[PDB]
């Protein structure tokens, strides 16, 4: 491809996303690590804050990443195939499904909390709250990866 102004804001967006991918996975993995060992009630409410972070980050991605399909075809010349952006779209369309249910547990094991419902139950949903959004996440990472193959192709 040549060089081009349009080309290098998808780029740093790729960039961004990855960034807040890396640091929050640290959240992730620590929060795992945590539930492994089993910590008390008193620190298990850490980790709901922790895991709520990973969410709420996760969410402004996909609204970024809807947006980077957007602008780039907008900004492209030449005969894009309607496929390759779909797929895309598509993968996104996943996304926003299943993070509902990401959202859902996020709001249920909070509203457990409230109510006073015993330890063993709400790190129960920690860890499977856990495991539902490493199935949001390799959504969101492959598509990444999808938007590389297509532009370095052009």
């Amino acid at each position: 491809m040549t060089s081009d102004y349009i080309i290098e804001q998808i780029q740093r967006k790729q960039e961004e996303a990855r960034l807040k991918v890396e640091e929050m996975e640290r959240k992730l993995e620590a929060v795992k690590e945590a539930s492994k060992r089993g910590v008390s009630s008193d620190q298990l409410l850490n980790l709901i804050l922790d895991l709520a972070d990973i969410i709420t980050t996760l969410i402004q991605i996909i609204e970024e990443s809807n947006e980077a399909i957007k602008e780039l075809i907008k900004n492209q010349k030449g005969p894009t195939s309607d496929y390759i952006i779909e797929q895309i779209q598509r993968d996104q369309e996943e996304a926003r499904k299943k993070v509902e249910e990401a959202e859902e547990r996020l709001e249920r094991v909070k509203e457990a909390s409230k109510r006073g419902v015993s330890s063993d139950q709400l790190l129960d949903l920690i860890r499977e709250l856990a495991e539902i959004i490493e199935e949001l996440i390799r959504i969101i990472r492959r598509s990444n990866e999808a938007i590389k193959e297509l532009i370095k192709n052009q």
